[PDB]
């Protein structure tokens, strides 16, 4: 039941190993998708703020040069102030993007990669120890069977020996391969136990290293998860601000009528009535 | 009391005329402040949308190339869809700016200028008629006084004439300048009445043309007033949309945990447990 990395990936050919190593590795490269996005998005907002500022710059000089009257002039300045507020807001948003979320995400991704590289090396080294030791057993099992066969051949041959030199030579070969069979058997028993020990050590280790992997991915998901809200919050703050500023502009466009402008202007600059 | 253009600008030197003509004229050039702003702002949003689209383009290819798993992959696509929605929203905002408010404001400003030019010509032509006629009166008043003086001189001279040719010559001059004095007096009386008529016509006309001016400015204020809400509304629609999209992103970032991703992945791709 209960599902995790250390619980569900036990295969007799270490399949679950490469599946997990593959998954964590592809997840690391997958960060480059957001890392690049954060960067380009950051660079975009900077240019937007800078170019908007340049636009409000020409607007400021134009308001001063081309003077205007009363409320319609005070409304031209609200537009001016509203827009430079957005500019500053996008500019501030740009800086948050480049350093707090882009830089910290790129840096964190490089660190995941470093840990992953170390882990994979430790993994490969360990399961090779099972491989080499298993190959070693089979190799010696061949040698043991060979030696046992050459021994049985020599003792079956013992009766066909004629000379004293021929007899002695065969008796020597007999004990030589009696010795070989005995030593190979012992060399095989010990190498067998070394292998079962190595099998036991892998189980001990993989129980731990799969947890290290599960901690890696968990730290990867959660970090990206938090960084994306920090993204969605920083952006949110701008949009909520931009709404408030357009509320201002709306609120004052509705605060006066053209009839008011004519009334007041005539009050200030009238040159006398007619009688 | 009650204050307007046709009520409060009656001066005996037509001062209020040039004040109003100056005000309307400067208000026309003042439109160029917003006309240029609308244009540059429009051009800005187009580049923002186009460059954002290019950014979401690289994000799309990266998501597909660098594949990712479960919720963190479905969250990468929400970011992708949210951002291309903003792009379309800024793009639509850009088009509204260039044609419905920039184009219609520039066109309207050019038409105000055309009407103003015609009005000013009609004004100048009329008050010159008062000037020329007034100058004409003073000119002839000089001629009348001159003729009257030369007549009185000649009749005072009548007794100093010796010869018959000298007497006759002076009697001729007497009647010639008697005639001149009489005609000049009549020519002056009629030109006086032409002037008082022209004074009356100006009052009749200026009562109307000051209203034409007051209608011009009123149409100028109101048009810019409505165009600035259309501005503040089109922009508002974007900011309100952008907020809703970041709500989406927030709502789904909080819909899952990293523990969920590990649980499900192990369910789908587990290679067996340990016994």
């Amino acid at each position: 039941h209960s599902y995790s990395y250390e619980a569900c990936f036990w295969d007799p050919n270490d399949n679950g190993v490469n599946i997990l190593l593959g998954h964590i590795s592809q997840g690391i490269r997958s960060c480059d998708s957001m890392i690049l996005f954060f960067k380009q998005r950051s660079e975009l907002e900077k240019d937007y703020a800078r170019r908007l500022g340049a636009i409000t710059g020409k607007l400021d000089k134009d308001i001063g040069t081309n003077m205007d009257y009363g409320k319609l002039n005070e409304t031209f300045n609200v537009v001016l102030s509203v827009e430079k507020a957005r500019a500053q807001s996008h500019s501030k948003q740009s800086e948050i993007l480049f350093r707090q979320i882009y830089t910290d995400t790129k840096a964190f991704a490089a660190n995941l990669q470093a840990r992953y590289t170390t882990l994979s090396g430790k993994i490969e080294r360990l399961r090779m120890d099972k491989f080499n030791k298993k190959k070693g057993c089979e190799v010696l099992q061949k040698k043991l069977q060979d030696a046992q066969i050459r021994f049985r051949d020599l003792q079956l041959n013992e009766n066909n020996m004629i000379g004293a030199k021929r007899v002695e030579h065969n008796k020597r070969e007999l004990l030589k391969w009696e010795s070989n069979s005995q030593e190979y058997k012992v060399q095989l028993d010990v190498l067998k136990q070394e292998y079962k020990a190595s099998q036991k050590f892998w189980i001990h280790e993989w129980a731990q290293l799969s947890c290290e992997l599960q901690e890696m991915e968990n730290a990867r998901i959660s970090f990206l998860q938090s960084k994306l809200q920090q993204f969605a919050t920083s952006s949110m703050e701008t949009y909520i601000l931009e709404q408030t500023k357009m509320d201002m502009l709306t609120n004052h466009l509705n605060s006066f009528t053209a009839a008011d402008e004519i009334s007041t202007f005539s009050k200030e600059n009238g040159t006398g009535r007619l009688k």
